[PDB]
């Protein structure tokens, strides 16, 4: 079992919030993270509910993969998980790297996802502020256990699938290879959503560089399909940006 107990963690700094819960620096064995789940207090029927979450997270061991260290039932319901230095990608690529760094921080988040699909593990919700740069080279995957940009056209209108999850990757692509969120131009939720939705709308390829491998933005390309069946699985993803990575 993984649970640890009452009075162990000491919970130090906010660092942020979300839908889910909220994230604190802490003190076990070292520095952790603790997620307090938006949860005063919870039922028995909760309580399965979140050991089923866990038992999900409890079979991820990867690098890529944001590391699990256990779990709270008192005082609140909490996740623990390692502490990551420096910031999440999306700081890096839109709050404050070179072409071969793009490609390595795409490389290890392809690892992770195929790792996590191997595992049967759709993320739901992959995203660049979901990708934290430890120590600003290792990337680290988490909030598996709001933002339409990386939603795929089936699932803004089985709609979640492992095909999603590639396109949210295709637009973390998009990200380290143009620096920039799609649909800048067009500040609108509603407009997005209602364009992406029916076909009419997909990321501006002409913003990446040329310095990107151009067996990338094919790459990219397929795995921004607007049809579900036509993306490419991640192993082969894997493969490719592995293939294309040697150089
Ligand atoms: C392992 C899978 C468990 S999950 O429930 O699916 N995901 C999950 C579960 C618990 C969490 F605490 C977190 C989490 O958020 C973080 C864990 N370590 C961190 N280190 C630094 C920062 C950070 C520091 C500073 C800025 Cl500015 C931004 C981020 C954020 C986190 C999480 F993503």
């Amino acid at each position: 079992d993984w649970e640890i107990p009452d009075g162990q963690i000491t919970v130090g700094q906010r660092i942020g919030s979300g839908s889910f819960g909220t994230v604190y620096k802490g003190k076990w064995h070292g520095d952790v993270a603790v997620k307090m789940l938006n949860v005063t207090a919870p039922t028995p029927q909760q309580l399965q509910a979140f050991k089923n979450e866990v038992g999900v997270l409890r079979k991820t061991r990867h690098v890529n993969i944001l590391l699990f260290m256990g779990y709270s039932t008192a005082p609140q319901l909490a996740i623990v998980t390692q502490w990551c230095e420096g910031s999440s990608l999306y700081h890096h690529l839109h709050a404050s790297f070179e072409m071969k760094k793009l490609i390595d921080i795409a490389r290890q988040t392809a690892r992770g996802m195929d790792y996590l699909h191997a595992k049967s593990i759709i993320h739901r919700d992959l995203k660049s502020n979901n990708i934290f740069l430890h120590e600003d080279n290792t990337v680290k995957i988490g909030d598996f256990g709001g933002s339409i940009l990386w939603m795929a056209p089936e699932v803004i209108r089985n709609p979640y699938s492992f095909q999603s999850d590639v396109y949210a990757f295709g637009i973390v692509l998009y990200e380290l290879m143009t620096g920039q969120l799609p649909y800048s131009n067009i500040n609108n939720r509603d407009q997005i959503i209602e364009m992406v939705g029916r076909g009419s709308l997909s990321p501006d390829l002409s913003k990446v560089r040329s310095n990107c491998p151009k067996r990338m933005k094919r790459l990219m390309a397929e795995c921004l399909k607007k049809k579900r069946d036509e993306r490419p699985s991640f192993p082969r993803i894997l493969a490719e940006i592995e293939e294309l990575a040697r150089e």
